[PDB]
């Protein structure tokens, strides 16, 4: 189909045809065509090489020019938002006004009624609807990307729960990967179903097995080594894109390929691999990052900083970084090589699922530069055909309703009462029977008893109250914890042990209580170093909130206190990262979580009285945000600084904003500012 044969507003086809785009996929112009202009809800499950982002974007914008009222655009994890929020900037051309909110939970961001489009991730606009922003009785169209992670334990809850507020009440539009019961999923989103497999690059599926690569069209290729694969893409003026199941295990092959893609560069790619390398902040994974880059190959995972992993990604684009090897959490080339089929699973070592596999291939074939893209399965220790069989005719798992999820499941209990008016039994299960669970009719009695139970635990401790005529109704600790979006366990965590905070406030205290509650996955600890863990605690046990562990989340809890500590304690990333044992991209996810924390924890004691330490936890709520000093608190409002810059400031003079304001240009070149002169 045509950009021009739509039928939509000219400031959409103008959009479009400056973006190059002039014709519609077959898959899109199905979408187009079934009912979404006209308001109908629909479920799209079609490759992600097939656009379903812009079918999302067209409708988002037809709605908004033709009706009014606002959109919102559902991601997955922050970082998927900012690439989201780039790519819709250019509907700002054409006067609409794009915002990106996705965090910051205690707030009702009235301030976001002045737009257009807003992308958030599902927890972020769950605790939005707990608000009640008032601008969101505007929207008219909400878009779930990614919607078949409804079916993932961890938080697909929650993108359940914000999807059966909001039906009914809005057009919803899900773009998912292929999943085993599209229907069923379509049904419950009374959607019109898209399913498809049409793409606009050819892809072939293999399966390499010692030194052949069997595809499964049936032909045979010879290839020496799996690597050889990526040595072949990289000669052929291509490139690659690896997948393995561990951190460690991504940064070794990473090295392994540079060592002979190295010979394989022209040499100017050298100089600016080389570049790019030297540009690299210092720390142990860096180093790592950067041996292997200055080789043609990097490696790319959630331990490196979020700054590290976008210099991967898009020089990867740029066709300058050769190949990439990848972790799946969070992660278009000639070939998509999956090296491991199995992975580590707190349920013990299982097979990747088979939904996963495929969205990994779909990435091989990029739309202008290839013929064909190749998507290739290693095994090592499997039988060829099974893993054939399983993974390339396989059909993909059906998705399920993980709305049992006790964690999430008490803390929706709770959100119901104290911030949506539910004040009955049997109003919570109406709310459940609009849920996919229900729609699935999945294990009805087992989920009604884990409501009742939570009730009671929620009674219990005091976040709510009922009555002899069950009528229930929420207390203040009810409704605060709600808004504050923490878990109402780590809630009681906060309120049990309130006079042991107010006893002894202390940095060591604090941080190991927060990082023992479920809002938080405390840094892990091996076997040799749970020696000095040992010492230390008995050491320090004097400053916790807790009599005695006897055990590992207590441990993992007191070690990721100790981090915390030496990052308000200004110590320096890389040695934090030595002396610990830690990865910069667990630093930072774990420092942005305790700063939300902390600051639950002080909000918590406002609710019960406890007064005399909201200064104290509000200070060190800041020096947990910026792993600084007491004194470096000032300066942090400045445009950038981190604890790096402020702290060269204030010893070297400043200790001010209006110091800064007034201080010679020449002096802070002299160790740091354009920003800055920018920000006054
Ligand atoms: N009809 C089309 N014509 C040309 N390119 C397209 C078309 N649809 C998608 N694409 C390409 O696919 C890229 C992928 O993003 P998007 O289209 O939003 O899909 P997805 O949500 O699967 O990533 C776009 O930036 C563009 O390069």
């Amino acid at each position: 189909m045509r950009v021009d044969e739509l039928r939509v507003d000219e400031r959409i086809k103008s959009t479009l045809k400056e973006r190059g785009i002039e014709s519609f996929y077959p898959p899109q112009a199905e979408a187009l065509k079934s009912g979404i202009l006209e308001g109908k809800n629909a479920l799209i499950s079609i490759p992600t090489a097939s656009g379903k982002t812009l079918i999302a974007e067209i409708a988002m914008v037809h709605r908004i020019l033709t009706q009014g009222g606002k959109a919102v655009y559902i991601v997955p994890l922050k970082a998927l938002a900012e690439e989201k929020f780039q790519e819709f900037q250019d509907w700002e051309k054409i006067g609409l006004r794009v915002a990106m909110a996705t965090g910051d939970y205690d707030s009702k961001d009235e301030w976001l009624g002045k737009y257009d489009i807003i992308i958030a991730t599902a927890e972020k606009f769950d605790s939005l609807l707990r608000h009640g922003s008032s601008w969101i009785k505007d929207v008219k169209i909400l878009v779930a990307d990614e919607i078949h992670l409804i079916g993932s334990r961890d938080r697909g809850a929650t993108l359940e729960v914000i999807l059966a507020h909001m039906l009914g009440k809005a057009q919803i539009i899900g773009l998912s990967a292929t999943i085993g019961n599209p229907e069923e999923l379509a049904e419950w989103l009374n959607a019109e179903l898209i399913v498809s497999d049409w793409r606009p690059v050819k892809l072939r599926r293999g399966v390499f097995y010692q030194g052949f690569v069997t595809w499964e069209d049936g032909s045979i290729d010879r290839f020496s080594s799996w690597e050889e694969l990526v040595y072949d893409a990289i000669r052929k003026k291509k490139g690659a894109l690896i997948f393995v199941n561990m951190r460690r295990k991504a940064e070794r092959v990473a090295l392994e390929l540079s060592k002979k893609v190295k010979s394989l560069l022209t040499k100017p790619e050298i100089r600016a691999l080389n570049e790019l390398a030297d540009s690299l902040e210092e720390n142990p994974t860096n180093e790592k990052l950067a041996k292997a880059i200055r080789g043609g190959v990097a490696f790319h995972h959630a331990g490196l900083g979020r700054d590290e992993r976008v210099l991967v990604e898009e020089n990867f684009r740029k066709g300058i970084i050769k190949a990439v090897v990848a972790t799946p959490t969070l992660s278009p080339a000639f070939r998509v090589i999956i090296r491991d089929i199995w992975r580590y699973s707190d349920f013990g070592m299982e097979r990747i699922p088979i939904i996963e596999v495929h969205q990994m291939l779909g990435r091989a074939g990029r739309p202008k530069y290839d013929e064909v893209g190749e998507g290739i399965i290693v095994s090592t220790s499997d039988d060829p055909r099974e893993v054939m069989n399983h993974y390339i005719f396989g059909k993909p798992e059906k998705l399920f309703s993980q709305l049992s999820n006790e964690s999430n499941l008490r803390s929706q209990v709770l959100a119901l009462i104290a911030t949506f008016g539910y004040s009955t039994v049997e109003e919570i299960l109406k709310f459940i029977s609009n849920t996919f669970y229900a729609y699935q009719r999945k294990d009805t009695y087992s989920l009604e008893e884990k409501i009742r139970n939570i009730l009671y635990f929620l009674l219990e401790n005091e976040f709510i109250e009922i009555s002899l005529e069950d009528k229930i109704r929420p207390l203040s600790l009810g409704i605060r914890t709600a808004k504050l979006y923490i878990d109402p366990y780590t809630a009681k965590m906060f309120k049990d042990k309130m006079e042991e905070v107010v006893k002894d406030p202390n940095p060591i205290g604090i941080f190991h209580l927060i990082s023992l509650t479920p809002d938080i996955t405390p840094f892990n600890y091996s076997k040799r170093e749970f020696e000095r863990l040992e010492e230390e605690y008995y050491e320090f046990k004097d400053r916790l909130y807790f009599d005695d562990p006897y055990e590992r989340k207590f441990f993992r809890a007191f070690k990721t206190a100790l981090v915390l500590l030496a990052w308000i304690n200004e110590v320096p990333e890389g040695e934090i990262v030595e002396k610990y044992s830690v990865e910069p991209g667990d630093i930072y996810r774990i420092v942005e979580t305790a700063e939300w924390l902390v600051y639950s924890l002080k909000e918590i004691a406002k609710v019960l009285g406890a007064y005399e330490i909201v200064d104290y936890l509000e200070t060190l709520r800041v020096r947990v945000k910026y792993g600084i000093r007491e004194e470096l608190i000032p300066l942090m409002q400045l445009p950038l600084v981190g604890r790096r810059r402020a702290r060269a400031l204030y010893n070297s003079g400043f200790r001010s904003i209006e110091d800064i304001s007034q201080a010679r240009p020449e002096e802070l070149l002299k160790i740091e500012v354009e920003a800055i002169f920018k920000f006054l």
